[PDB]
């Protein structure tokens, strides 16, 4: 266990010498606090959620209470304050529902567990895993029965983002994701992006207060089983939410190989008003790894730093691995976001723009690489311990508490609600 | 030699063929005879101009060489085509900078164009100069570099009006930048501002569209400048649809593994018109000369299925010096015509209905069928019904061309 | 219907163009008889197999007589004569047996099946659906109990694959893909390929002959669930290969993004003995997608030809489309490999090879392009008619008659 | 100006944080200390050399003497004990040679440096700008009279290296590239890597002391102008080295997009003899930018450490930028490897082992994260410190002082 009065010894060390390089590590912990974090309820319970019926961890999730317990667990180890992304799945209703028919009262218990919990909401519509998936299409299936269910469905998405929003007092962003694509090489690539097009402008049709909602649009470049075409592509989605004014969701994990989804903000902000970015890990694929600090999240949370767009930019988490403690991996992906964001925060960013601006390229490299070793990890230490949350390695003392008490048992136990 | 009867031939066995399944070859023939590709000029003189005085011997050195190497090659590409000139070909015995070319500096160009019988679009030239500092043009941190590069844009437009009016033909002028940084930037957003106002005041003055309309051209990287890239790809799409100009797509600015055919769909219903540049990258942007590939077959199917060749202006952009540079144009217009006459030569209607009954067993076995129908013998008579060699028979023409004017250079 | 006569005048005013260019189309078609394709038997039933009992396409194969009868089918439909790869999990026997336990007679069916047909057959050991899978890990598991089971797996495949070859009097060639990984980044990329160098080692001891069977190893970057690392990599199975005197399998569908797999066969037989080829589409990751005319294919038959690696190069089908009729899967892929390396025969290559030894790069870029247009589609017909299969898209007749009469009734 | 007895107490508290999870930062120096970097020469002078006399940053070498004055300068900001490769380009002689008829005694002048400066020399001939490149192609042309030019540039690689071991008492490692390839799609794939195979064979057919040198093979993709086909590829190298018993050359900007080359040590070992790791930055091509922390380098120096790969594997530099000040280039790439080399030194890697067998990939994932912002630049710094080098920005100080005094009255 790290002993308090040793991080707060390490701070002032590390403040002394980022104050010599006229960095300021409280402001940059203040800066840190005004970042939240929208945590993924599905990783808890694998994206089943409650509304329809392997070598994976024990302790999942199975009903409201428990995924709601999971994602407190998570939270108390998470320093700050932050939001929770839904899926339109984890309605909690004993009322007989399809996706066509959910009501947002069927969101109170999210509401009342948000306002105790002190966090945000986030919503999702679940365009997937349903009998109305008509060869991988939704809204813009060629299927006018199939359309005009998924358009009830979205349309339904608002009117309960709405009602969210307006109870808890904190604005909704309203993700769209569509599977909509084919397998193989299509012959018409245009008329499923016009009936895509045109069931998106129906759902947004009727108007709701910007204060409780607003909608972001989520491309990708391919999926299991849907690998040649995908009807929503980012392309698309930029056009659209620019056009529509609306926000942009960017998919770390759903982009090119070798492709820096860090490029994008500053080409979007000239023309757009808000992203949504979804930070993920992709191996090799859209595999949703848990979000580790790697090159692609410290451009992610440096460019969004460096250049201001943080008051712009709603940062959720998306990954899925139930290989390993499903509450663990929230815990990982938001601290490596957090330290990424810090240590971004960290650096002496007015100087160095007027250095590149002076074109002083050698200055710019050293001290870039030269900040990647100063001690950022004192700051963060003391980031976790006065937001109450354990330093470096003593967390997992708390996930092997919770796995003693809940997870490694949860299974026998009978299930109810 | 291939005899004109056996392609006849061919021709009819051919017809019968895709007629049995739906396709009429006459009609696609017609359908290609409408699509114009933009010859780049500067393949013909590896991009020296005429402004600022083991490689393939004979190269363009004059305006009437390169002129002459341009006409050759049109002589061996079958139907109507249009070139592309860049500002550094002006042709003017006048003391010129890029800031101080005037519109009859391509008097030249328009002369040849009329006589040739061919439209002409334009490039500004924004490389290859002393005032690119940096890396840096119209985007520069420094005042004088974009004011410079701001009065050359504007000049761009003037030329481009000026050669629209003459020619009757509305010139396409493309705007690509270097614009960016070798290593990692600190700045992202500064650079894009301050070219969103660069290019603003570049298109400020109202001109005819029926004389010019611009197009804008992103990049991933290029040498030099492989971290960050000032005019990407997403800021252009961006400013076209805003500005209400064209957006240029060339084949070889991407990621790897990037299908740029699959750009077309989600920018129609939003923007005005494309400029396809036809290009051929080999593991990075190496201008490779267009050849008959995934990327071109892919390209060239999805704007003929999907209806889009009205709307997007097609160019060759590529620079190989290690090939006769004549035979570099027809080998890559060739390419891309054979290409979309294949594409052309499916029956669409059928495929597409076959597609919306989610019949995927059909699509399969018939776009795979169609990969090896007789496309060959409808190519072979296009050339032929057009005035052009068949087959290998322009190599002849080539070597005739070596002896009589390249190798004496 | 395509008229026969159209096909025969076709290919007639084909030969001429050709042979005006020193091509000889009679002899590119000699030459294709030649290249037998090893159909897998599980696009036929989704990897079930027999051992194990949503807009997936009707009349999936569910027994030994029906998948008999789809590949017969199939096969109906390409023309030459060709080979069939078994998987360990198609054994036919009322016997209860698990992957360790598995005897050669258990593969009389099959055969008495490939003998009756008139094809070879290949084999690969099934180290993939099994209880014994631990933690994504078979022969180079840390847990010796599920090494050893694995173990006598392998050695199994072995003498299951030399019965075969005895009974048939054509080469089994036993490949083995496992799928040893992790998810997530390893601590220990040492040990992992130190236990697989062992437990392979261990497989291959006792002797077989030769002309009964040969192994083959085929690596892989990254597969769902196991992305970070792979055991058997690529470098470690073609070091394996060359060292052990054993085959190397290439998966055109496991290798980076941009990698052309037909780099690698130049660069391997100054070493090595030979090689398994899985044609296989990847569509942004190991989609397996049904092999079609594409660069890649264009690029593997071609470099395969141009070089003369064919006799030392097994050409096989991977792939698994169940969103397709799966009889129409396999002949898509196997005539789209035959007619890619029919066009690759039909180039003058002694020709081509002198005007790039002379460094006339002009002539080799002019020549390799207008080729690509040449009638290689009437040769290409002439030589499935010559072998009594149906000519460009009148094959779909026959899908459509085994639809209705076997497909769609099961 | 850093204070020593703050790097000192940062140092010790750093040593606690670590001793309680098991690591010893004193022993993880140590480690540190034992692996010398091959600072590459030809970054000084934009790989000019001496041989064939004939935007960017002021200051460029163009002597032998301004060349050695400025690796001393970066070499006195790279904490510990390195070597240097030359090119065969970078012989001293006023005697006139060609590739083909250089002499050992020709390098002397780098043998007395190296001896003044107390760091070993490795060498790499030079098969590129040259009139005897035909078509892109050296060794492996199809031109028999190119081919024995280049093969007798070979042999004397091999004599030169062999010699400069002998007088150095230290190995040199001699790293064979040939550009050989085609810009365009070649119809021959075989026959060029056949005269590849033969041609090295009689390169190295005259037996020398694997004492004095032995070679190594670099492999490449692709290059500018080369972009279709490379005859010495990366599976014929590894294949060649591990066939002839040589060293394999990876150079971490000439593979794939997305490839890993910290992948292939664990496949070469159980087969081969050695590696020579060229650390180089790859930005969308062989682009060979400076070094810097990023995935790629902590990917390659943790498998290295991890897997116990050090004392088989030399590590080189190998980039390229003249837009900065050249000799700082040196430094950030060297002290980049390093302080990555140092980080993976300072994990508890017997327990994550131990973890990682048990399956326990939870704590795997959890640890590796939280060993990221651990204090490692505590023990980096101390590292700096104790081998009279300036600690984090300080050495900035150092460069200004070498442009205003040196570098920029050159020019
Ligand atoms: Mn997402
Ligand atoms: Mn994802
Ligand atoms: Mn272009
Ligand atoms: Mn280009
Ligand atoms: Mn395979
Ligand atoms: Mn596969
Ligand atoms: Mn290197
Ligand atoms: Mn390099």
């Amino acid at each position: 266990m790290v002993k308090p009065e040793e991080v707060d010894k390490a701070y002032e060390v590390a403040k002394q010498r980022y104050a010599e390089i006229g960095v300021d590590t409280d402001a940059a912990m203040k800066e840190l606090e005004k970042v939240p974090l929208s945590v993924h309820c599905w990783q808890g319970d694998d994206i089943h959620g409650f509304l329809f019926p392997s070598g994976n961890y024990p302790g999942i999730a199975r009903t409201p209470d428990e995924l709601a317990g999971d994602m407190h667990e998570a939270l108390s180890l998470i320093p700050g304050k932050h939001r929770v992304q839904l899926h339109a799945i984890y309605a909690v209703t004993d009322k007989k529902r399809d996706l066509d028919t959910l009501e947002p009262e069927d969101f109170d218990y999210w509401i009342d567990w948000a306002k105790q919990e002190g966090v945000g909401l986030d919503f999702n519509g679940t365009f997937f895993s349903h009998p109305m998936v008509k060869d991988n299409m939704t809204v813009s299936s060629p299927d006018p029965k199939v359309r005009d269910f998924w358009i009830r469905h979205g349309k339904i998405s608002r009117e309960i983002s709405n009602y969210i929003g307006e109870k808890l007092g904190s604005q909704v962003v309203n993700n769209f994701w569509l599977p909509d694509g084919f397998k193989d090489n299509p012959i018409d690539k245009k008329t499923p992006r016009l009936r895509l097009l045109k069931a998106l402008d129906e759902i947004i049709k009727d108007p709701l207060p910007e204060k409780n909602t607003i909608e972001s649009f989520e491309g990708k470049l391919f999926g299991t089983g849907i690998e040649s075409y995908t009807t929503g592509s980012h392309e698309f989605y930029q056009n659209y939410a620019i056009s529509r004014n609306k926000l942009w969701t960017i998919d770390a994990g759903h982009f090119h190989p070798t492709e820096d989804v860090s490029d994008k903000f500053s080409a979007f902000f000239p023309f757009g008003k808000g992203l949504f970015m979804h930070v993920s890990r992709p191996v090799r694929w859209d595999s949703d790894h848990v979000v580790i600090m790697d090159d692609a999240l410290i451009r992610i949370t440096r460019s969004l730093v460096r250049d201001g767009y943080l008051d712009r930019t709603h940062i959720g988490l998306d990954f899925f691995d139930a290989t390993i403690n499903r509450v663990a991996a929230w815990v990982v992906g938001a601290r490596a976001t957090q330290k990424s964001l810090l240590q971004a925060m960290l650096a002496p960013i007015d100087q160095l723009k007027k250095d590149e601006l002076n074109a002083d390229f050698t200055t710019r490299l050293i001290e870039t690489e030269e900040l990647k070793s100063f001690p950022f990890g004192a700051v963060w230490d003391k980031f976790c311990q006065d937001h109450n949350t354990p330093v470096g390695f003593d967390w997992m003392n708390n996930i092997h508490q919770y796995e003693k008490d809940v997870q490694f048992k949860r299974d026998a136990k009978l299930v109810h609600g």
